[PDB]
């Protein structure tokens, strides 16, 4: 298991523009469009993210660069972020890629928002961390995920994806 077919899990794959659970205007392997409430707003960032013309519709190839850009630029928020940076730098390679997923559905400056959990990250409490993070809006609006993300803090280990 990595990043990649971690996230693949949690996000799926679209071809057709679709509705976030928040409602937003996404498509690929969740890739957000616009938090615009227009059809037309979507089309014209979809349009614009690819390069053509795409009517709604994309390759699942499409989607698959789309998936290797926003990798990238969670990775790269995180090691721009200051305190973010130093959160992953102490993390072994599995708890890393539950930090990316976060970032990834997040964005970097709501996940820098959860102070304490980070804090106790760091100091690799474990278990602590896995209550703090549960009292969230995050866990309370998609429980699965997050409790997926969150025992792979807790474990260290893959096993919240061995099951799917």
């Amino acid at each position: 298991m990595n990043i990649f077919e971690m996230l693949r899990i949690d996000e799926g794959l679209r071809l057709k523009i679709y509705k976030d659970t928040e409602g937003y205007y996404t498509i690929g392997i969740g890739h957000l469009l616009t938090k615009s409430p227009s059809l037309n707003a979507a089309k014209s960032e979809l349009d614009k993210a690819i390069g053509r013309n795409c009517n709604g519709v994309i390759t699942k190839d499409e989607a698959e660069k789309l998936f290797n850009q926003d990798v990238d630029a969670a990775v790269r928020g995180i090691l721009r972020n200051a305190k973010l940076k130093p959160v992953y730098d102490s993390l072994d390679a599995v708890r890393r890629c539950a930090l990316i997923n976060m970032v990834f559905q997040m964005g970097e400056t709501g996940v820098a928002g959860f102070t304490n959990s980070l804090r106790m990250l760091q100091q690799k409490r474990w278990d602590e961390a896995a209550v703090n993070l549960a009292k969230s809006r995050w866990y309370n609006q998609t429980p699965n995920r997050a409790k997926r993300v969150i025992t792979t803090f807790r474990t260290g280990a893959w096993d919240a994806y061995k099951n799917l």
